[PDB]
């Protein structure tokens, strides 16, 4: 039987006193039905593995990432070495392409939900807020507010309904911004927000943009586009110069 070593954040670390294997246990006491459902579909090296669950309080058995959250690899006001950021961003796109390929949107992509394993491989974690946006090759627009404000796409704040995919692309851009600058550009993406207004006006001589080399910044120019139809898609991110620029 598993022993709960410590609280990971509730999630606690469980270790098999026999095998000695480690996993992560998520404890929920009265959405959870869907988190499990969705988890059951998932299988990818950039998504936190679902092992199983048991209904005593409901217990979730998730891959343990001994690297912690990406959030804790970002030096405040500084970010991280551009090469580590690019690497994490590649794996983030792989994770996302995958989810999107099987009709699933995470809806809450942020450094707190990107975990690292022992080789610093990046895993998308927590599908508590995820949902299906394609079923039977039929796309459903999303009508519910979700996620965190700094990472949310603007159309979710001003539109009755919106496509799922560009919302995740936007959030990945903010994440890239965070990796490369150690700060978030704005509290939320509304015109009421001075900082978001400045970006729409291309004032890149301000923070965080001035801290970001011009190759990555040009990509951010394509991702952080307000019109979700104008916004770059992932196939096209895969062809961007910085994305493909080799880094030491
Ligand atoms: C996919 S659930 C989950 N797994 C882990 O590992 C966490 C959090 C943390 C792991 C290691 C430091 S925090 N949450």
């Amino acid at each position: 039987d598993w022993d709960l070593v410590q609280t990971l954040g509730e999630v606690q670390l469980a270790v098999n006193r026999v095998t000695e294997e480690a996993v992560a246990v998520k404890i929920v006491d009265m959405n959870i039905k869907k988190e499990i459902c969705i988890n059951k579909m998932l299988n990818h090296e950039n998504v936190v593995k679902f092992y199983g669950h048991r209904r005593e309080i409901q217990y979730l058995f998730l891959e343990y990432c001994s690297g912690g959250e990406l959030f804790d690899r970002i030096e405040p006001d500084i970010g991280m070495p551009e090469p580590d950021a690019q690497r994490f961003f590649h794996q983030l796109m792989a994770g996302v392409v995958y989810l999107h390929g099987i009709g699933i949107t995470h809806r809450d992509i942020k450094p707190e939900n990107l975990l690292l394993d022992e080789r610093d491989n990046l895993k998308i974690s927590d599908f508590g807020l995820a949902t299906v946006f394609r079923y039977n090759n039929r796309e459903r627009l999303l009508n519910k507010m979700c996620g965190t404000l700094p990472y949310v796409a603007p159309e979710l704040l001003k539109r009755r309904e919106f496509h799922a995919e560009p919302v995740d692309v936007w959030s990945c851009g903010i994440v890239l911004t965070a990796m490369l600058a150690g700060e978030l550009p704005w509290d939320q993406p509304s015109d009421s927000c001075q900082e978001y207004s400045d970006w729409k006006e291309k004032k890149t001589y301000l923070n965080p943009w001035k801290k970001i080399d011009s190759a990555p910044l040009a990509l951010l120019h394509k991702i952080l586009v307000e019109n979700p139809s104008a916004r770059i898609t992932i196939p096209d991110i895969k062809k961007d110069r910085w994305y493909n620029k080799p880094l030491k």
